[PDB]
């Protein structure tokens, strides 16, 4: 009865999983937080907090490793999956873990340095604590690479592209590619002949045109730092008005891409959360300030939404995932009041339901396009592509 | 037989034209370029380059004002309208000059400041040369006012709105406002019932949602440097590549402000020509980058112009005006081929009619949705706000 380990090695975090081949479904999750720091814990479904003061990226995936023998998992391990924030243009689809692969993924790191970095630690000790198992690399990024330069490049000079390797990536692209998959059957659609609109929002957050199938247009630039206004993050923003306040607070550019990562967005207007939960009490409670994030929030992603619709020769549907799109009644709705230009039309009896209800229509009759609600499994599609993978003979 | 002086005092030039207040036509026009250097020459009609060597913009009005005395014009000046850059909060239509204007006028100039203090510049020389006529100050950001909050902020904290005034403002503001009212004219529409969005292109270049009459999104930001791929400007840019470039060639912020305003766009792609008819030419000659650089502005054309329509209850009509839209038929189409998500059909016979056929209708019947050709024309809106404001009683 073999089984799938999945691994996501963050800035600060290991976030992993354990999956069965047969069914797909978790048998295990767990997470080791504050990665690096003076104390760091391990927490397995939350049920043990086990410490392990100054421990690094090898010792915390050993102490996991011991607790998958602790529960006799170990000799089921038939495949392990790493998540990999950034492929760059070297990666369309997912590999096979080789040397070729770990060179190649040092290679293109310089356009990720935290992240990547991060996730190759995840495999230099994956590959130390299992020797025969075979090993897959998923990229965040690759289901992007069917973009057309016109889609992806950016208005500078092309010295930049060609040389120094500027331009437009996107990002969620499992998450991207997994929704759509899943929405050609609740549709009913074809893939060869359709046209989806993909927003993934949460922690971060993305939209996606799928057009035939491929990626042809994404809201999220060569960083993860354009497209919408996400929680921290500030979303698209102007460039001169950037450079003006750099003369103005005398502040430098890295001292803003600081406020624009970490200090901005949700979080930047409200000035009170980078969550949705507590934004959307305090609307309810007549707080303006967040009432205005998100109503700006609402509105840079019907922007995006009906502007991505423009790489489709027609749309069919829209589809909302992660933990705001997946969860939130609201914004949902408030997106849709807003894109009422393309026709739609939402039932709010289908949109009431929580996220229990899973994969489910939200729109009614009368709509021009579907609206739907796909939850997100980014570990789900690291293992089918593990399990394809297996079959592949080196 | 009145007259209307239009003036507008750029970074590096004075464009000033001549208007009869009975028919709106121009009888005289003009340029003053090339100021501030160690030669500066006037040019009215292209007939006279008339040198003035060291001169700054009162000498260069005084030498138009006799240009207008030598042809008898000088007598029936009944009104001056200046072009303004930057409004910011404080102005919303246009006003007759007052030291309240220019009071509040220095206040704003902060947002701009070569283009706005160069406009105040050619205010106080006017104010000089002719003293018994009545002034008017036309702002280019006036018809934007109208937007809300969701549509004007941007991602950042909150202090940087209320204390430091950082917001989109948007601009072209007078010729999306003249456009949309000729378009309801040549559409049959009603203002009060209407969704048009209206493609400026030339230039500098925008789009602007035009709902019930009013402004109510536009693609140019804070400064004129967000929205659209231009010419010179690079348009909408990932900042966290902007701040990773900062990092790599080490250039700094007022480096990388110039590149983006001036050496990227257009131009910046191809390594050719920040100009169509050159460009345009490029790719039936086998040129790629050229080729790219009209797909890659094509491109960024539809996905804003489709991501404003989300700002309209329902979609009427495309507006197409500036150098770009009026004249080139290539893009024209290409923009819609883009935008055939809407039901947009084409009628190319309509298409292929050159800018003396003024205002055109260019979609056909299947079409859901009408398209169109605008002439703008800045100065015969100026003119027609201060021959209304001639009748005010100060
Ligand atoms: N309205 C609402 N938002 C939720 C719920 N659960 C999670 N979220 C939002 O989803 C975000 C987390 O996204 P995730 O990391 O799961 O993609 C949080 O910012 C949080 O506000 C819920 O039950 N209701
Ligand atoms: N294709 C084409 N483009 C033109 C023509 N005239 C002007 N343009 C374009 O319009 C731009 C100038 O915009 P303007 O300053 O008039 O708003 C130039 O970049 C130029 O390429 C024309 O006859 N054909």
């Amino acid at each position: 009865f073999p089984v799938v380990l999945v691994i996501n090695c963050g800035s600060s975090s290991i976030k992993f999983s354990v999956l069965d081949v047969a069914t797909c479904d978790v048998l295990m999750a767990g997470i080791a937080d504050g990665m690096n720091t003076e104390n760091a814990f391990l927490s397995i479904n939350g049920d043990k907090p086990i410490n392990l003061a100054h421990s690094n990226y090898e010792d915390a995936l050993k102490a996991i490793a011991f607790e998958l023998e602790k529960r006799d998992l170990t000799d089921s391990v038939a495949l392990i999956g790493h998540r990999i924030a950034h492929g760059g243009e070297l990666f369309t689809q997912s590999v096979i873990i080789t040397d070729e692969i770990i060179d190649n993924i040092r290679r293109v790191s310089p356009l990720a340095p935290l992240h990547n970095y991060a996730n190759l630690s995840g495999i230099d000790a994956a590959r130390h604590l299992f020797p025969a198992v075979r090993q897959v690399a998923v990229f965040d990024t690759s289901f992007h690479q069917t973009l057309a330069p016109e889609a992806y490049l950016y208005g500078l000079p092309w010295e930049y592209f060609s040389s120094l390797g500027v331009r437009r990536y996107g990002f969620h692209g499992t998450s991207h590619r997994y929704v759509s998959r899943r929405a050609y059957e609740l549709l009913d659609l074809d893939e060869k002949d359709s046209g989806l609109i993909v927003a993934h929002l949460g922690n971060g957050a993305s939209i996606c045109a799928v057009r035939n199938g491929q990626s042809v247009d994404t809201s999220m630039g060569m960083t993860p730092l354009e497209g919408l206004m996400m929680g921290t993050r500030s979303g698209d923003v102007d460039f001169g008005a950037m450079a003006w306040i750099a003369k103005e607070t005398g502040q430098t550019l890295s001292d803003l891409e600081r406020v624009v990562n970490k200090e901005s967005g949700l979080l930047g207007i409200s000035g009170l959360s980078s969550d949705l939960r507590v934004l959307e009490k305090a609307w309810h409670e007549g707080h303006e300030r967040a009432r205005l994030a998100i109503k700006t929030f609402v509105h840079r992603i019907a922007r995006h939404i009906a502007g991505h619709a423009a790489s489709l020769h027609r749309l069919d549907g829209i589809i909302f995932t992660g933990g705001i799109g997946e969860n939130s009644v609201l914004i949902r709705q408030l997106v849709i009041e807003h894109l009422g230009v393309l026709g739609l039309t939402l039932d709010v009896e289908m949109n009431k339901q929580p996220n229990s209800h899973g994969e489910r229509i939200i729109s009614a009759n009368p709509s021009q396009v579907i609206c739907a609600v796909i939850p997100t499994n980014e570990e789900k599609m690291i293992a089918l592509d593990a399990i394809h993978l297996g079959n592949v003979k080196a």
